[PDB]
């Protein structure tokens, strides 16, 4: 079967994306923001991402057996907006505009329950026949948590938690309260290790062995004038935090900056001042989820755990889940957030049509790639001089070994928020000055943000405490004795690191470059951060890469077989 999965809708939506399954295989998968250059893919059908999928597979809508959407959108409309006004045909015209998607007839349209879509994106691509399922996000149609049993190709829901008790909204609200912003919860997670936890209840959570309780909020609270509990939970958390925490909310400031010639946005207070709040929210989140995970694992008698939903992006929480006595194996896809429900809706539908889903297999590289000719055309448009090295990977390894920052744009773009050696900025892992240099000079980040390493899977057992696959950087782990001080640029405040392990099959070029680098600095390990400037999505096209390269004080850009130096 050929099944196009979608997420993204013109009214109050985020993370638009499209995924195409052909006979259970990912033929193409990408997020709208990569094409639009607008972060988060807000308020739009995944027009460009879907147009990419179809071109990639050489298909039209008429070649599709089915189109799948990662929410029960009709049910949200009937319940929250007093009616679903669209025929399937009208819904498809919005999701796949005829001016971009010509079609003779309509593919069958499927709406998939949001948390089922999350779950499908974990289970079906895990390569495990059975396990416990834990979906935690902001909110699907109603529930914010889902506990389910995956076995024999089936996903059976055991329990759910109402939206008002969302851990995602909670975490997002705290993140906003600190001035890091609700759109950057990952930064709250990074700040956490710099703070101290005094009281992980936040005077709101009560924890038990099966999860958590929130007596700060009626669990049946509902916004009558919206379709999620976000505004309800926002008012309750903001009021509560202001009562119990010594600092009021951080405010955003908008002022004209004559140096930039623009009105810029800033925070009234340094978010670092809220580090104790961050540490406390992280602890509260972990403890709640721990109970949830223990609870679903015991009920199902499983020892493999599947996690998805936005909160599943909490790599710190994930790393700790994995070391837990109740867990033997974990799979979390690179697309745990709503990005992944296009793929998940497609999988749910394809499985229903009798297809069998292939494991993702240690790569997230499903986006667009570009031929040498296409890269060259982008290069020649700019009139920059460049070379085509006889051995690009050797030369890059040497650049990195010497303390330079190299941009690396190769093959299919990765899907998800992490750069994984398709669109990455590379640097020395062994340098005690590289972290400060990249934070302050290159990626315009706060001094307290850590970086993550890429390393050969072949040496990861000696470097990391745990010997498992870490293909997605979706999980943190402790660093071993020998290396905790050998790799200063990729270690965090709490002695953790967020690793990507690289198999030769998953990325031969990247694998060969790291191998080359290993011969030079002892360990085939480098710093790998996302290839983008502060206000933009990760670069996708060779024009994107060139543009970002031009405004960052980095040393070199390795794009396709070509090498560009500053
Ligand atoms: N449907 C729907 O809710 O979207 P979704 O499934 O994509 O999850 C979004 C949620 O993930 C939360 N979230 C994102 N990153 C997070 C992190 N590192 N730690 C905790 N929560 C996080 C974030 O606070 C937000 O509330
Ligand atoms: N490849 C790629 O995606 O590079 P990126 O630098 O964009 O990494 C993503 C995020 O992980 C955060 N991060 C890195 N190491 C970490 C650690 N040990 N613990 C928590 N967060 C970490 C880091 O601060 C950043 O916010
Ligand atoms: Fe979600
Ligand atoms: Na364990």
């Amino acid at each position: 079967m050929r099944v196009l999965g979608l997420n993204g809708w013109p009214r109050d939506f985020h993370d638009a994306s499209a995924a195409l399954l052909v006979d259970g295989r990912i033929a193409a998968f990408a997020e709208e923001e990569r094409f639009t250059r607008k972060k988060h893919g807000y308020n739009t059908a995944p027009v460009q991402a879907a147009a990419f999928c179809l071109a990639q597979a050489g298909l039209t809508v008429d070649d599709l057996d089915a189109v799948a959407f990662g929410w029960d959108l009709p049910a949200m409309y009937r319940e929250r907006l007093g009616g679903w006004p669209h025929s399937d045909s009208e819904a498809l015209d919005i999701l796949l505009p005829r001016d971009v998607f010509p079609r003779r007839t309509d593919p069958p349209l499927h709406f998939v329950q949001h948390h089922l879509a999350h779950a499908a994106s974990a289970y079906y691509f895990s390569g495990e026949d059975r396990g416990a399922v834990l979906i935690v996000d902001g909110q699907g149609e109603e529930e914010c948590v889902t506990l389910a049993h995956a076995e024999g190709g089936k996903i059976t829901v055991l329990d759910t938690v109402p939206g008002a008790w969302s851990l995602g909204f909670f975490y997002e609200h705290v993140s906003e309260y600190t001035g890091l912003g609700g759109d950057n919860p990952g930064k709250l997670m990074g700040l956490a290790a710099h703070g101290t936890t005094v009281d992980e209840t936040l005077s709101a959570f009560a924890f038990d062995s099966d999860g958590y309780r929130l007596n700060l909020i009626d669990p049946q609270a509902r916004d009558p004038e919206d379709w999620d509990e976000y505004s309800v939970t926002e008012r309750a958390w903001f009021a509560h935090l202001e009562r119990i925490y010594r600092l009021p909310p951080n405010e955003f400031v908008r002022r004209y900056d004559p140096a930039k010639g623009r009105v810029v946005r800033d925070t009234r207070r340094d978010p670092y001042e809220y580090r104790d709040l961050a540490a406390t929210a992280q602890a509260a989140l972990e403890r709640a989820v721990f109970g949830l995970a223990d609870s679903v694992l015991a009920r199902t008698g499983e020892r493999t755990l599947f996690v998805a939903g936005g909160v599943g992006l909490n790599a710190t929480m994930n790393g700790k889940l994995l070391t837990r006595s109740t867990v033997d194996k974990m799979f979390v896809p690179p697309v745990a957030s709503d990005i992944g429900v296009s793929l998940g809706a497609a999988a749910a539908v394809a499985v229903e049509l009798g297809d069998r889903i292939a494991p993702m297999g240690d790569t997230a590289a499903w986006g667009p790639e570009f031929s040498p000719d296409q890269v060259r055309a982008a290069l020649d448009r700019t009139g920059l001089a460049y070379r085509e090295p006889a051995n690009l990977e050797r030369e890059v390894a040497a650049l990195i070994a010497s303390g330079k920052v190299v941009g690396w744009a190769q093959g299919r773009g990765e899907v998800g928020p992490r750069a994984l050696g398709q669109r990455s900025l590379l640097g020395s892992a062994h340098s005690p000055t590289m972290r400060d240099h990249i934070n302050l000079r290159v990626k315009d980040r706060e001094w307290w943000r850590p970086f993550a390493p890429s390393m050969l899977r072949s040496v990861s057992d000696q470097v990391l405490e745990v010997d498992a696959d870490f293909p997605y950087m979706i999980m943190t782990t402790k660093v071993r004795a020998a290396y905790a001080e050998r790799l200063p640029s990729v270690v965090h405040e709490d002695w953790s690191t967020r690793p990507q392990t690289v198999t030769e099959a998953s990325n031969p070029r990247y694998h060969r470059m790291l191998t080359e680098l290993g011969d030079l600095v002892g360990d085939p390990v480098c710093l790998n951060t996302s290839f983008n400037d502060r206000g933009e999505p990760i670069v996708s096209s060779p024009a994107d890469a060139l543009l970002t390269f031009s405004r960052l004080p980095i040393d070199a850009l390795a794009v396709g077989p070509y090498l560009v130096t500053k």
